[PDB]
Parts: structure tokens; C-alpha cells; sequence
């Protein structure tokens, strides 16, 4: 069984890592690294490591930088035996900004599979932040295997309009959630179709930057409408059709059959660049009912 | 009346181990967590905790020394201590002596468990992985070694990602198989006084672990711990060795007795031999065998 850690970090990822586990994703073992102490205090997370203390990050990402390599060593113990590491974080601040590649360079290191899963800020909070975050995600980019970027500006596109603040961040936690699950809920609790981790490493491995989509959908040809509405995702940015590694779940309950989840993926391979690796991979989960949910991560574009 | 046992995690290796513990369970034993960064703090659900931090073993020697007081408040009333650094290294390295030499002057038996690093890992200057061992063994009773080394020789050819697994398993184990042996109700007993008589002075330890299932099991199970290479083939010439047999209730005395001639028979004759049994319906069919040796012949 393949050892799977998700790391949050910074007060964006610690929220984030709080929502995956509020929604009990399984199988994974949750760490959160940030700054503040009381904010950890209220984390469910399994790990907890407060970095900076001597400083404490201002939104400095230097200071988060600093904080995770003074901590480098720290942080390296609890990732060794990792398979697999999530670093999640919400880009634009400084603890998650500076300290992520920090984070995600351990686990390349010691050569588990890498996978950076931020989210970049919403046009709202300021053009330091949008600068902070293309920076941190230009180092990020560098140490992870795959780097999955959401911009938070199209999950404004979706859901609901008479959102408020609160409502939309919540929403990234969701998507974060949901990018970190539709990939490992592939390895601890396959269904049909088996995609095991050999596979998953096989296509993300060195494969650089990834956006991601997401469709769900219930009822009379629900695996149809949750790929169509995945691969046009407005988190995709009408870019799914250019990606030449895409690696696609389909997760639904027992009832979910082999030929509802085939006529999704032969939407999804019509949709698709005509020469791309597309890998497909199902996920049993009851608790969906007669949801079915579809992830795309689309990358090599 | 009953051993008082505390379990000290020091360093960010060493709470992360007590942290494993408190996980995976383990009972009997009250855990301690100190840290000794200023800069870091990794939290713990260990019973009790201390933040000494006020990534270098002088640091975190000055740091445990500067709270002495509170270190042995805290130790006072054990009769046994556990110290541990863990995996890795940094400050937990310096702090850890401080607190073997404080349980040791209040008259604990005081057991350090150490690692010595993989050498794929490299060295850290001043040879401080070695001078690190040294400086516990000076304050321990007894310190068990384990050399992680010696596990890509254990099972299939041992995965990076294994050889770590395997590494933080071993070390949890350098507690568990012990502290069972004396808390945990089993066909066979031990006395903490016989424990304490072993391990007292005692010096370097290893420890060598077996498992096995089906019919035989005791046996082939203390035939892999004896003959396991983190003890480095060093049982034969051991004057004190500890076997634990953890099993479900229904392992029988034959079997059981079988392993414990086994281990008299491949232990130096002069050796003083302490043997037991600890009950944990969890292994299903599957016994789990653990030996430390520790003298020389
Ligand atoms: N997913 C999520 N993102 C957040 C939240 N709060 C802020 N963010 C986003 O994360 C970015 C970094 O903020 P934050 O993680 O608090 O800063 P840090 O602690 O200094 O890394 C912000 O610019 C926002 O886009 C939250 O509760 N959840
Ligand atoms: O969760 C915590 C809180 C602390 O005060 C602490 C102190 C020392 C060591 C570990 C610790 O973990
Ligand atoms: O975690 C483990 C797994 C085992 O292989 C084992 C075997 C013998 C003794 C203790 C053990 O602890």
C-alpha cells in the first residue's frame, strides 16, 4: 500500500487540509505547517508543526521561505517513507508562498511523487498577492512532479453568484479538496477500474504544470454529464483540448456500471488532444448515492 | 507498587516517535514530549510536554540543561525512562543525555533508544551521529543501538521509501517489545526487579525482531529475532538478552517454552536470560518475537 501525505501549509492549506478532513477523505495522513500556533491548535490534522517562532508571515513570502528551511530537517523526518506528498496551500500570502517549494524539494528529494496542488488568489485581494503568488508558484513549480494550479478567479464562474467572501474561500478549500481526493481516492479505494500507484506516478512524474476540472452530476446519464462538465470546467481555461497527459476519475457508489463510466471516457477521449496519454481510473464510494463525480488533471499542454 | 514508566520524546525526531506511539496504542507508560527548538515546535497528544526551546546538539544540550528542574519534576516517581531522539537528528541530539543523566541520578532505570542513520544518508561534521550515541550511552543504563544499516539485509529487496518505513517501525518497537513485557498481561511474567537487574549498567544494547504465522509460528519467529541482523550477529556472545513473545491468548505453553529453550540454547551459556509472553489478540494468528542482548563474551 502506497503511504500517501498531504501536506497544508500556511493558513489557506491548514484550512484546506481542515475541509479534507471534515469531509473524511481516507487513506492519507494529514500534516499542517504554519506560523501560528492557535491556528494549529484547532487543526484535526494528524501532524502539527509550528515553523518561525523566532520570527512570528506578514504575507512575506521570504519570511515563510525562511521558516520552512530553518525547519528543513524538522519537516523532513515526518515526510521520509512517504510514497506520495500533497503540498497544498493557498498562494499569495507568505507562509504558504515561501515555504510550499520548501516542503515540495524535501519530498522531490527524497523522490516521493511530488504533487503541488495551490490555489492562485482572486483578482480581488490585490495585485501584491497575484505577484507574490506567480512568483511562488514559479518556485513551486520547479521541486513538485505535478504542480495543479486553480485560478480562484473561475470558481467565480461557478456555484452560486450571491456568494460572499467567506463563500468563496470556503469554495477553494472545496476544490483543493477536491483536487487532492480525485487522485488518491484512486489509490485507497479504487473500484473497477483500477489505477494503482505505479500508474499515477507513471503520468505525473517530471510532468510540470497542471490545471484541473471537476463535473458531478445525478440521475438519467449522470457519468455523461459529469465528464462533459468537467472537461469544460472554467478551472480548466478552455485548455483541456491542448493537454497531452490527462489523467481522468470517475467515482460513484456500488451501481456506478462499466458502461456508464465507458461512455464517459469515450466523451472525454473524443474531447481530447488527438495525441494524448489519457489514464482512467474509477473510485467506489457509497456515500455518493447516485452522484457521480468526475476529475480531470490535464497537464503537457 | 506497579513500574512507573515514562516514554521521553525529545527533538522533533523524538516527539514524532512518541507521537507514532501514542498512535499505534501503546499502553502502560506515561509519554513526555520536549521540544528543544526555539525556532520550530511540533506538537504532540503526549500526556505532558515541555518546551525547552529557548539545529545543533550544543544548543539543545544548553537547552535541556537551563531546565533542569523542570525536567526531573517531571521524571520524578519513574522507575523506569525511556529517551529517545528518534529519527534524524538536530537539537534532540544534545538534549537527550540531559535528560538520561536527570532519570538516572533519581534512580530510574534509564533506557535511551538511538539510530544510527542509514549510510546513504551522509555525515554531519564533528562525526556527531557517533559522538551523539556516545554522549547517551554515558547516561543510560542501558542504550539500545539500532543501525539502520541492517535493515535493506530484512524479508525482498527493501524500497527507499520501505527502508524508512521499516526504520521508524524498529524504533518504535526498541519501546514497545520492552514495555509490554513488563505492563501487558501475558501467559508468561516477568519481574520489573529482574528487568532492572539485566539493564541496569548495562551499556550498548540490540535488539533483533521475528514474526511468523501457522503452525511453528514461536519458533520461527525467535529463530528470525535471534538470528536478525540488528543484532550483528552479536547474540552469541550476550550476557544479558530480554525475549518477548506478543501472541493471542490461545499460543500454548509447548510452543511458547519451545522458543524460550531456543533462545538459552543460542545465548552465551553465562547469560542471564529474562523471558515472557504478552498477550495482544490483534495478531490474529501471527506471533511477534523481540530480543535485546546486551554484554559481551
Ligand atoms: N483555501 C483557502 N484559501 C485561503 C483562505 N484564506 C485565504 N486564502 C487564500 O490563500 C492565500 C494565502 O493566504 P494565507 O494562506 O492566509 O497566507 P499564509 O498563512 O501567509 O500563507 C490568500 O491570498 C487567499 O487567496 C482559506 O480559508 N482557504
Ligand atoms: O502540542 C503541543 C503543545 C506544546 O506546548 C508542546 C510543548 C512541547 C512539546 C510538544 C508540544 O506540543
Ligand atoms: O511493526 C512491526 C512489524 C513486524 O514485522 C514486527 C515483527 C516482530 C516484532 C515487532 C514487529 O513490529
Amino acid at each position: 500500500l502506497a503511504v500517501i501525505k498531504v501536506v497544508g501549509i500556511g493558513g489557506g492549506g491548514v484550512n484546506a487540509v481542515n475541509r479534507m478532513i471534515e469531509q473524511g477523505l481516507k487513506g492519507v495522513e494529514f500534516i499542517a505547517i504554519n506560523t501560528d500556533a492557535q491556528a494549529l491548535l484547532m487543526s484535526d490534522a494528524d501532524v502539527k508543526l509550528d515553523v518561525g517562532r523566532d520570527s512570528t508571515a506578514g504575507a512575506d513570502p521570504e519570511v515563510g521561505r525562511k521558516a520552512a528551511e530553518d525547519a528543513k530537517d524538522e519537516i523532513e523526518e515526518l515526510l521520509r517513507g512517504a510514497d506520495m506528498v500533497f503540498v497544498t496551500a493557498g498562494e499569495g500570502g507568505g507562509t504558504g508562498t515561501g515555504g510550499a517549494p520548501v516542503v515540495a524539494s524535501i519530498a522531490r528529494k527524497l523522490g516521493a511523487l511530488t504533487v503541488g496542488v495551490v490555489t492562485r488568489p482572486f483578482s480581488f485581494e490585490g495585485k501584491r498577492r497575484s505577484n507574490q503568488a506567480e512568483n511562488g508558484i514559479a518556485a513551486l513549480r520547479e521541486s513538485c512532479d505535478t504542480l495543479i494550479v486553480i485560478p480562484n478567479d473561475r470558481l467565480l464562474q461557478m456555484g452560486d453568484a450571491a456568494v460572499s467572501l467567506m463563500d468563496a474561500f470556503r469554495s477553494a478549500d472545496e476544490v483543493l479538496l477536491n483536487g487532492v481526493q480525485g487522485i488518491t481516492d484512486l489509490i485507497t479505494t479504487p473500484g473497477l477500474i483500477n489505477v494503482d500507484f505505479a500508474d499515477v506516478k507513471g503520468i505525473m512524474s517530471g510532468a510540470g504544470t497542471a490545471l484541473m476540472g471537476i463535473g458531478s452530476a445525478r440521475g438519467e446519464g449522470r457519468s455523461l454529464k459529469a465528464a462533459e462538465i468537467a472537461i469544460n470546467s472554467p478551472l480548466l481555461e478552455a485548455s483541456m483540448e491542448g493537454a497531452q497527459g490527462v489523467l481522468m476519475s470517475i467515482a460513484g457508489g456500488s451501481d456506478l456500471g462499466l458502461f456508464e463510466i465507458n461512455e464517459a471516457a469515450s466523451l472525454v477521449q473524443d474531447a481530447a488532444h488527438p495525441d494524448a496519454n489519457i489514464i482512467f481510473g474509477t473510485v467506489i464510494d457509497d456515500s455518493l448515492g447516485d452522484e457521480v463525480r468526475v476529475t480531470v488533471i490535464a497537464a503537457g499542454f
